[PDB]
């Protein structure tokens, strides 16, 4: 339950997703671009030119010199298209603004993913900090019962050194404990990004069910049809089988409108004066007759990057197939190693009821019943990391699965 | 000898290696591009002006209306070079063409080498499964025998906890055996990229030898001369040399000749009247005088790029010289290792021996003659990971050495 | 104190960093390049252009054959620049050389933290190595003793061959140490970046200090000031910032002066006479009056660019931050566990003191002090590396740090 507020407060504060969304926003934009240019361009001119073949003649100067001074709107090279690759250049625009759209679903699905997977180690982490506890604890109870006795003489010194050598090692163990826990906590105060993420996390391990524990595949191309990496690919591709277009389009005749509407004059005074309305329209017509290969290697180019396209799409379906198909043997064998792992736990439970009914009969010493605490609480930590990894498997079958 | 036949079915079918193959004809249509931009380039122009101070007048309209039509061929901007900067530039791209070829040859490699090592650890797998197989199997054994001694009340339940608690934990084992041979088989079925892969590889473990034991390094020239991706760093560094003499040529004068053939008229019914063959041609001869940084400081970044190339050049180098030592290093102290795990397999195969004739002669129970068994099996199967590790090895080495 | 010499040595010889200080030069370079654009450029102009409506008549043909001569100097389209788009880029461009000097100075840290861990690393490896020199011998001492021991009946077979298999395990953990140091030995020669690295180390561990033991993180704000990874992510940000003032200079009205001074005449002969020093001055000004998306979805592009810089910028905090906490949290827990390590590391020392007195008097065999030998020494090793891994995460902290 905890998991959905930890999902909505990521989509809410996370700051790569942040960066994906207004990625999306960046892609909007180079589309609208794209787009805009489909419609002519028109643009106020005023240009003033002053030319003359002897020097001086300035401000009037005694002269031939010449002045001509052009204000007006301009229809500036509109090109009008009888392919449209300005059309092909905006469907490859859109086409990549699709692809960043999808690649910020994967990012946020791989952000999620990685939030639940923190979680689920915290968690198990803090299962083994109380099993290690409760470990040190025995073992310093043995030391405890192992110096009194060879303060009595019953003990020889190689035991009491052999009870501190595992007392230590027990420490040792505990210490690398609060490592990993305390890695796991600040890994998780990463990825919230929140100065306050401590505050919103349990303090204590819970034994209740955090994410579903039978998933059903399905099948091969239910996964093709819904994981955004495929879908982001597929798109990409889309993109270079619009700039195929583009190539082929390079190779056609343009025509390009040039004109303008506004005054002219050979002085500025008459240039706002009755009759110096003038206009100009011309169309001209581009076609290289011969490339020389500058159009046609420039149609292998693109023929050839729509290749490595779809050859990269193939080899991400590989790669979601490869995904998949480790997540789901980890997932099964996962649950039969936790199987056994539950199976030792509970032999190892068995054998501490045996052992502690057998001291309280005065039969066996303390000693017995503090190993037989020692070990079973060894494998019941055991236990904590091969479910947690289970967990983990879970949510990588989770994101692989889209 | 299937090695061989992976080879070929992969450079048939790899798709990471079609997509470095279509790079190299992208980097050739790129390079044929720069090249065709060496000979003169000649179009054909159509264009139409119609221009007056006046407005109105459309369409033969009643003034000083000033039209002219210009039909032809054309050589446009022909740049004629002092330098031959189109021809550094054409160099340029022939050295990226080859770097990439280098490159794909590389990613060729190491596609073949990934195969080899992803066979290999099937192989070890499959030798692993079998061991533990059977290792689980005297498990078993143990616990029967265990579980019908207490029956009979020769044994505590505490002695048949520890039975049941070994056998779980050979499950366990087992299960994770389980997983890393799923795994490696995923991993080859991604590798060879069909997917029939499953049915082209044997489902058998064969103690033939796949890989030459006995590889001479030679000396680190010839390392040098033959990897491929120093051949890459080098043509790359040749390249950035290249586009030194275009930035070098970008300071010199350059002669442009535009030309035209064709027709004009001031009406367009004497377009194709005799009397209109038009021609142009006017060459420009352009050198900034003084660059204030614009042409130096692109040769200060010409050069510090070259600068940097030399120095990938010698990193790239020195990474290669780190590979090849640690796969020798490897190589050697694995063949020692493996003898070590030989010998101490060959050790408890001996006493294999010794227990099985003293069991056979009635003198040691079951129990020792099974835990013998369980011993020397896990033996066995700790020398197959060394023994995968150092083919590792060896394959990691041919890839080393190109 | 040979550390200092090695960082000395690093930055003399290494080549990345001799790759990041020409990067250095290249952005500086680049900047160059941006700055100059703000002043006018002048370029020497010469052309000649010949043109007539009929055919034929090359060289004085006779025809109405027009041909215009013009040398001379040309400022070519000055920008008058009225917001300095110029200067947006140039300071964008500087932004960029900074953000790459900061760059710069952080691959040196990094080097240098790598230099340093590889050192202590091998350090760790000598330590190691002797260590497990001097176990094999005990194996030895022991398979020996045994051996004899059989020869004269007192000894079954079962127990040459455990003591066999000992020595043969022995000598594996003494080949994979060989491995790890020779591995070592050559991280450091690919670090230090000269072939006579191996001539600038010591041959034999040193127990001094090599490194400070106790650093004080201080707070946020402080990190946030000085690690250079964070201020090249802020200055990465400014120049993106200015960025944001191009494209939103891009909408403004622009000014260009083109201008002209030289020789004019009909005839090339009379290109140096007296009488035909020309001049021309033009002021144009340039507003598309209507964008149609075309400047505005520029300007939406550089705001959302510097959105997503900003947000680069607070995951960059981020991750330094996660980075200190883990290097504070990693120095904390493994001194407590080398403390630890070393309690156990004296307890066995004790009980190698008190084997060998028993042994000397007489009491106990060989094989128990022998036992102790190997007991004492794996957990002397044993706490060696801890050491090598608290001294590396130390090292880590330091590079975290800045």
């Amino acid at each position: 339950a905890d998991l959905r507020r930890a999902v909505d407060t990521a989509l809410s504060n996370n700051r790569s997703l942040r960066q994906a969304l207004l990625d999306i926003e960046a892609a909007r934009a180079q589309y609208r671009i794209q787009r805009a240019d489909r419609l002519p361009s028109i643009n106020a001119n005023a240009s003033g030119n002053r030319q003359r073949l002897p020097a001086d003649l300035s401000q009037t100067g005694r002269s031939e010199v010449t002045s001509n001074y052009q204000v007006g709107l301009g229809l500036a090279e509109y090109e009008v298209d009888l392919f449209g690759r300005v059309r092909n250049l905006s469907e490859a625009a859109l086409e990549t603004y699709l692809a960043t759209e999808e690649a910020t679903r994967a990012t946020q699905i791989s952000l999620v993913a990685e939030v639940i997977q923190a979680y689920l180690t915290r968690d198990g982490a803090l299962r083994r900090m109380a099993l290690v506890e409760q470990t040190l604890d025995s073992r310093m109870a043995s030391l405890e019962l192992v110096s009194q006795r060879r303060a009595a003489g019953a003990a020889t010194a190689l035991d009491y050194q052999e009870a501190v050598g595992l007392a230590e090692q027990a420490r040792a163990e505990r210490e690398s404990t609060e490592r990993q826990l305390r890695q796991a906590d600040n890994a998780l105060v990463l990825l919230l990004g929140t100065p306050d993420a401590a505050r919103l996390l349990p303090a204590t391990p819970r034994d209740d069910l955090m994410v579903l524990q039978d998933i059903a595949p399905g099948t091969s191309s239910e996964l093709i049809e819904r994981r955004p990496d495929i879908l982001a690919s597929e798109h990409r591709l889309k993109a270079r089988n619009a700039d195929i277009g583009a190539a082929r389009a390079a190779f056609f005749p343009r025509i390009s409108l040039t004109g303008s509407v506004g005054s002219s004059s050979a002085e500025l005074s008459g240039l706002f004066d009755g009759g110096s309305r003038a206009w100009s329209f011309a169309p001209t017509l581009s076609l290289p007759i011969f490339a020389g290969g500058r159009n046609r290697a420039n149609l292998d180019l693109a023929e050839v990057r729509q290749d490595a396209a779809v050859a990269d799409y193939e080899g991400t379906i590989q790669t979601a197939f490869r995904e998949v198909a480790d997540a789901l043997a980890a997932t099964d064998t996962l649950r039969r190693e936790e199987a056994a792992r539950q199976a030792l736990a509970g032999s190892s439970e068995a054998a501490m009821a045996l052992a502690k009914a057998r001291y309280e009969g005065g039969v066996d010493d303390y000693l017995r019943y503090l190993d037989a605490q020692r070990s079973t609480f060894s494998n019941q930590t055991t236990l904590i990391q091969i479910s947690t990894e289970r967990q983990i498997a879970l949510v990588d079958l989770f994101r692989s699965l889209g």
